[PDB]
């Protein structure tokens, strides 16, 4: 797919390498890279010719998706001769949601600290940045909270680039689609609402675990749930994926819960 240099390519000396964020993506700052006069803290991936080549289809895809405030958005790369393959794109300062829910567990009430508001407001970003994905004719395939990254003034993002999550179809038929995201979206709820618990809590993940979920059988409310929200978890978990929710529907009701809050 084409690189155009023009357009996304940043001098690798005005990157100051920092801390590791994980397995390497590291924190760095980087000057100018939105054509300001400012030095802004940013992620990095960088680095055989397989891993060469997955690193470079990963910053021709985020090329490719484009931009949405409810994404981890490209910034930029470092692809020229002379230094490591480097992929920059944004920071989100307080990690992942699912880390960060479960810290603010006693800093929580209905309505620093978390309410109602906070939990729905989440929800409807991250329906809002699969509406975008799947607009983009993407399909997430492991949606998840700790997947979706918390940035300043409550922006959550969601990172493009277990069995728990997946629907009955994607188990038993090897099938991701947009709807099996839908289902999993539904487990992101779950995992909100619950202020960042492991789903089916206490529950073994086996081959009667797969029987009881194609049957029909469904998690109970978590703690922090409004009963709204735990219908939209329950309509998420259709059987039928057909019969889901789109993303673009989640956007419009979860934007009314929202507004009605
Ligand atoms: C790396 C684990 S994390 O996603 O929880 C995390 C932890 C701390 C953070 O900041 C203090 C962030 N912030 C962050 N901004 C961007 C990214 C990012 C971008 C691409 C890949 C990864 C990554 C690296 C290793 C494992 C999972 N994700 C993180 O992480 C994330």
């Amino acid at each position: 797919l084409p690189y155009d240099a023009s357009k996304w390519e940043f001098p690798r000396d005005r990157l100051k390498l920092g801390k590791p964020l994980g397995r390497q993506v590291i924190e760095a700052d980087a000057f100018g890279i939105d054509k300001t006069a400012t030095c802004r803290t940013v992620a990095v991936k960088m680095l055989t010719h397989s891993e060469h080549r997955a690193l470079m289809s990963e910053l021709k895809i985020l090329i490719h998706i484009g931009h949405h405030l409810n994404v981890v958005n490209l910034l930029g790369a470092c692809t020229k001769p002379g230094g490591p393959l480097m992929v920059i794109v944004e920071f989100c300062k307080f990690g992942n949601l699912s880390t960060y829910l479960r810290s603010k567990r006693n800093e929580f009430v209905p309505y620093d600290f978390l309410t109602l508001e906070h939990l729905i407001c989440y929800s409807f970003q991250v329906a809002k940045g699969m509406e975008f994905l799947a607009s983009r004719k993407c399909i997430h395939r492991d949606l998840a909270a700790r997947n979706i990254l918390l940035s300043e003034k409550n922006v959550v993002k969601i990172c493009d680039f277990p069995l728990k999550w997946m629907a009955p179809e994607t188990i038993f038929d090897r099938v991701y689609t947009i709807q099996s995201d839908v289902w999993s979206f539904g487990v992101l709820l779950w995992e909100i609402f619950s202020l960042g618990a492991s789903p089916y809590p206490g529950v073994k993940i086996d081959e009667e675990f797969c029987r009881r979920l194609k049957e029909g059988t469904r998690m109970r409310a978590p703690d922090y749930t409004t009963p709204e929200m735990y219908q939209t978890m329950l309509d998420c978990w259709h059987g039928e994926p057909s019969q889901r929710p789109t993303f673009s529907e989640l956007v419009e009701h979860l934007g009314n819960l929202l507004q009605a809050n």
